[PDB]
């Protein structure tokens, strides 16, 4: 395992994914913190195993351009063109990078592989360079020739190449963009979402790794949408995170703190987008915990410190169960100095808040505001789904699936139709409780006809049950999972004309890949 190849020659949406996917597979160390692949630690990789060679091809051939890609961060540190090797200046000469390609030219550019440098030398920004097959086809040709009196264009070219390989490896969002370039043969400029993903790749890894057990960030990471709207990410469980394919190595979870275990104070949103609230702001012992709209101010009765001891705290007091039986209510109570079992919860990344002593879960048996919460038998219903984080408004976007087609609401039915920007039926609200709702009808949910039946057609129905078939999780897999089922969302027989998205065991790839679009 050393050399992955890609060619432009008759390139398909499939073969670019196969290439990206193959590069992700060797860049993955077996480790998978919080469920997302991370890359190998530098002090762990011997110089011998420190590189992948990426062999790119072209029409105006005849030997390929080979990039040296560092397994540690997916940096393009050098590239070869026959006898000649070209290297990027570096802030800290690594033993490994020099000696990487012996028996070869060795020229070093006066610039680094960073974007600030490359843009500087290129004389334009990332948002001004077209991306796509033609741009890559020209970038490859220009890196083949490697004319040192040009150089402006060498640096431009590396911007094309790094974005279309390394960035795509890291994000399924940008991988999507290039697939759409190949399908429509239409070049594209990098939109502000793609630039923010590339800019915040390091931060996202840091946030995820240094998160508590449960995936809650200590600080949000600020991303962008297409159009320049701010996107705040507060946990691994945020649906946008599902497009984060592979992370930089930062640390290992619990001159270097292996990984901090913070105790963040966050809102907890769930059922119908409502918030876990200490009723009327009162903290007398035994006072109920309820559903209530999310306040976005800083009143203390909606803020919960998720402490390491497993308690969940608002003000000075602890989130507590009144008893260990199906139907018993959850309340505020004093935290004890031995710290009792009725006050310990695991808040799981999937969105369940479970009291370990009773194996019963935080539930909302009733969809309306002021409904008293409730430990219940875990059935992974949406009713029983939750999300830590201060940005509580449902993320609104397109769900792209098979053949880069978009889910579209059609009355009581959903199925994937060709993507088209004005939507509005194609817009989906990704709720805090795991449900997918049509933008223009937020009383209705993306629901299984029968969650017990494999092959059951998924419809749009009333959210009012808050059932098993109304919770969905966007997985690093790229699948949409049903917890409880173990089953995935699926386009029948990879055939969109059947108008049926169904519930099916994990295959095989393509007809079961989904991306909540950023
Ligand atoms: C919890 O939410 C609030 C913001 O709404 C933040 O906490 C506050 O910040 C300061 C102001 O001096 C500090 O004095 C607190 O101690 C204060 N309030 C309390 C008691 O929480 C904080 O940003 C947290 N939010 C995030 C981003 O996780
Ligand atoms: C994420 O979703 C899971 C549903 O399958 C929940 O439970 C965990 O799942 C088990 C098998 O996948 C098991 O390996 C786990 O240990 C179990 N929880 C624990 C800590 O015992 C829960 O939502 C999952 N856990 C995370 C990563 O939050
Ligand atoms: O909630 C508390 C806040 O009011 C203040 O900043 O003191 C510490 C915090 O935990």
């Amino acid at each position: 395992y050393q050399t992955v190849t890609f060619t432009t020659k008759n390139a398909t949406k499939t073969s670019y994914t196969q290439f990206i996917e193959a590069l992700r597979a060797q860049l993955a160390s077996g480790e998978e913190p919080h469920g997302i692949p991370v890359m190998r630690e530098r002090s762990t990789v011997p110089d011998s195993k420190r590189f992948i060679l990426v062999e790119l091809s072209n029409w105006a051939a005849d030997s390929p351009v080979t990039l040296a890609v560092d397994v540690t961060n997916a940096y393009v540190v050098a590239y070869r063109t026959g006898s000649q090797s070209f290297f990027l200046r570096e802030d800290n000469p690594d033993p490994a990078i020099e000696n990487l390609l012996p028996d070869t030219k060795r020229y070093t550019f006066p610039f680094s592989g960073s974007y600030t440098d490359l843009e500087r030398v290129a004389g334009e920004r990332r948002e001004e360079i077209l991306l796509g097959m033609d741009p890559l086809e020209n970038a490859i040709s220009a890196l083949w020739i490697s004319n040192l009196n040009q150089q402006r264009a060498l640096a431009r070219s590396l911007i094309v190449v790094i974005q279309m390989v390394a960035e795509a490896v890291r994000f399924r969002f940008i991988e999507y963009r290039v697939r759409e370039s190949i399908s429509r043969a239409e070049m594209f400029r990098p939109d502000p979402a793609m630039l923010s993903l590339e800019n915040k790749w390091s931060a996202l890894s840091n946030a995820v790794q240094q998160s508590n057990q449960g995936g809650v960030f200590s600080s949000p990471v600020e991303l962008r949408s297409i159009s320049n709207k701010p996107v705040y990410v507060g946990s691994v469980s945020d649906r946008v995170i599902s497009g984060l394919a592979i992370m930089l190595f930062i640390c290992r979870s619990t001159n270097d703190d292996t990984c901090a275990d913070p105790e963040p104070t966050v809102r907890i949103s769930g059922r119908n987008g409502l918030c876990v609230r200490v009723r009327d702001g009162k903290y007398n012992n035994g006072n109920p915990i309820q559903l209530w709209p999310c306040k976005q101010n800083s009143d203390v009765n909606q803020l919960w410190t998720l402490r390491r001891d497993g308690t969940i705290r608002s003000n000075g007091k602890c989130l507590t169960t009144n008893g260990y039986s199906a139907g018993d209510y959850v309340m505020i109570y004093d935290c004890r100095t031995p710290v009792t079992a009725a006050s310990i919860w695991q808040f799981w990344a999937n969105g369940t808040i479970i009291n370990p002593q009773s194996a019963l879960v935080l539930s909302a048996e009733s969809g309306n505001p002021r409904t008293t919460l409730t430990v219940q038998a875990d059935i992974y219903a949406s009713r029983q789904g939750w999300l830590a984080g201060n940005n509580t408004e449902p993320f609104v976007t397109s769900i792209v699936g098979f053949n880069d087609l978009c889910m579209q609401a059609n009355g009581d039915a959903m199925w994937v139709v060709e993507c088209e920007s004005s939507k509005a039926e194609q817009k989906w609200a990704l709720y805090p409780d795991g449900s997918i709702r049509p933008h223009q009808d937020r009383d209705r949910c993306l629901t299984s006809t029968d969650n017990h039946s494999q092959g059951s057609i998924i419809i749009i129905s009333s959210c009012s049950p808050g059932s098993e078939g109304q919770r969905w999780v966007f997985m690093n897999d790229g699948t949409i999972l049903n917890l409880k089922n173990g089953l995935v969302m699926d386009v029948k027989g990879s055939d969109p004309s059947l108008h049926q998205i169904i519930i099916w065991p994990a295959t095989g790839k393509p007809n079961q890949k989904w991306l909540p679009l950023l």
